[PDB]
């Protein structure tokens, strides 16, 4: 009695907080169709995680997906037999670029060794780039300044030519997503 069971997506990518659905379609005469979550377990629905079957198709909707929501779905359509077929679909989920509590500006005295503290987070990890405004913003390159482990600015012996405005920038390439902060920088002489 059942033909085929497929999933409309096979693959999908998204971020922690943002809701995605999938769509089974059992042709045939299915008697029901479930879902099986990444742990094994018949998925119930809840007001969160939704299952609604609707004829010969049954919706998933993960809303405000979090990464325990990552991995493997299964499908799984039965005719009134008792015999079953089965889709899978595969949802990918990561952390988008959140900056934590930003302070601008910082204020530092003259001569002294400045960190300016940034706090970027994401998955995979970002990539990290601090630059220096005038009229283009510009990737620094000073012998005084370096980029710290913990992706903060570090500006030895700090003068008053160093205060103005810095951009912390963080990247993940592998999706193309960007995002910065600009901190004023203030040198006290
Ligand atoms: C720091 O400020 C002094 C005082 O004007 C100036 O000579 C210079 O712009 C700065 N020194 C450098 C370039 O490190």
């Amino acid at each position: 009695a059942l033909l085929q069971v497929t999933i409309s997506l096979s693959k999908v990518e998204l971020s922690v907080g943002e809701s995605k659905f999938f769509t089974c379609t059992a042709i045939g005469e299915p008697e029901s169709i479930d879902w099986y979550n990444p742990q094994g377990e018949k998925i119930i629905s809840t007001q969160r995680v939704v299952v609604q079957k609707e004829g010969v198709r049954s919706r998933l909707t993960i809303y405000n997906a979090n990464i325990e929501d990552a991995g493997i779905y299964r499908c799984q359509a039965t005719d009134a037999k008792g015999q079953t077929q089965e889709a899978t679909v595969v949802l990918e989920i990561y952390q988008k670029l959140t900056f934590r509590e930003v302070v601008s500006p910082q204020e530092f005295k003259q001569g002294e060794d400045a960190e300016v503290v940034c706090r970027v987070s994401s998955s995979p990890a970002p990539a990290v780039s601090w630059l220096y405004h005038n009229e283009e913003v510009t990737t620094i390159s000073d012998n005084r300044f370096a980029m710290l482990a913990n992706n903060n600015l570090q500006i030895l012996n700090i003068n008053k030519s160093d205060e103005g405005i810095y951009r912390c920038e963080g990247r993940v390439e592998a999706r193309g997503e960007i995002d910065f902060r600009d901190i004023i920088v203030i040198v006290n002489v």
